[PDB]
């Protein structure tokens, strides 16, 4: 498969959303939709694969939900892994020090029930 | 091929947009690129592509506009398809309840 | 793999954004993401991504950025990179002619 770049993705502070590549959308619909189907089109290629969950580990989201992916990139080079667990305390310590500060709904029940 | 969670989407009042696991998508983006994309990285893992479809089908949209994965899906569980027919319908159920209750700035920004 | 209709793509003015099928996305997303996902999903399905691809560069987007798909791509039927061609050039007239982002730092910090 071809390799994606290293994936620009941001956690928002309350967690809902992320910023991926300029693109803001709900963290659900990126980790349930976006990031099964770019592991499913790499199909077997599994050094692509490790390099998305390893982009994913490091953006603090979580890359263990994968099943055959992630089973791959657990038991994967531990080095790579280690450089995105450091990206992803960096990521963490942000979320900490974001968290030191201080009408969507009815928009979206006229729209959907 | 991994499976999805079973697809939470609502289809909008006017089928204009669709509302994916919170993300609100137009229905055209969504079913002419997303789910395209999804069936085709199942490959032919059947049993992925007919839970795909058969919650394409609960959400009111049309899951037989998808080639072969459509074709398999025809002829997959009855059961299970008719599962997803009732979602469908009590789907419908709520347009209906619904229906009885700009900006165009893209001009700008692409001509 | 399956096909895909041709693809419904706009650029914007500033080049910021695409319009895909009535959905606004922003361009890096879209062709980062989303396109390299379409066409891994193809597979060796060459006739289907040759199709992508013409899409993409009929848009103004950089169809030579996917690796082995712009490879096969690139020595892929003349006449209907022609096509694709004819269409690039009349999206780029189109762009010739002409008469609180963040907010995203309360979210995410960066
Ligand atoms: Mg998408």
């Amino acid at each position: 498969s071809i390799s994606y770049r290293k994936l620009d993705i941001a956690l928002s502070a309350d967690k809902e959303t992320v910023l991926v590549f300029g693109q803001e959308l709900s963290t659900k619909y990126f980790t349930e939709i976006v990031v099964t189907t770019m592991l499913n089109s790499t199909g077997s290629d599994m050094a692509n694969s490790n390099r998305i969950l390893n982009d994913i580990h490091a953006a603090g989201l979580d890359a263990g939900d994968y099943g055959k992916y992630s089973r791959w990139w657990a038991q994967s080079n531990a080095q790579e892994r280690q450089e995105a667990e450091r990206r992803r305390k960096e990521a963490k310590a942000h979320q900490e020090r974001m968290a030191a500060i201080h009408a969507r709904e009815e928009a979206l029940i006229k729209r959907f029930g």
